[PDB]
RNA sequence: AGCUUUGCGCAGUGGCAGUAUCGUAGCCAAUGAGGUUUAUCCGAGGCGCGAUUAUUGCUAAUACUUUUCCCAAUAC
C-alpha cells in the first residue's frame, strides 16, 4: 500500500541514519561538516 | 531507433511551514472509514493512547610560574 511503501522507506531511512550517526560516534567516519553554499558562506564562514 | 507516461528507489538543486511530525504484537475499516453542501449522492482512513524544542540529531560559544652553582698566602 501507499502506507505501507512510505513506511518501509521511512524505516529504511531511520536505520541508514542511526548506523552512519552510530559510525560517526565510533570515529570510523569523520563528523560531518556544515553544508556550506553561496547563501551559506557567511553565517557559516562569516569571520574567515 | 529515438520520444514519452505511470509507480517505486537513490541522489542533486531549490521553494514553502514549525499549532505539527511520528509510533500504533490497541480497536475499527472497501463484507465500507467518514459524510456540512451534490444524498436512490460522494468514497478512505478513522478513533483511542504515546513521544516531542509542535520531528530528531550533531557542531561551536558560554583557559597559568616544573627545574638550577659557588671565598680565600707569594707563612712563625
Amino acid at each position: 500500500t501507499k502506507k505501507e511503501q512510505k513506511k518501509l522507506r521511512r524505516q529504511t531511512r531511520r536505520e541508514a541514519q542511526k548506523e552512519l550517526q552510530e559510525k560517526v560516534r565510533l570515529g570510523l567516519m569523520p563528523p560531518p561538516e556544515p553544508k556550506v553554499r553561496i547563501s551559506n558562506l557567511m553565517r557559516v564562514l562569516g569571520t574567515e
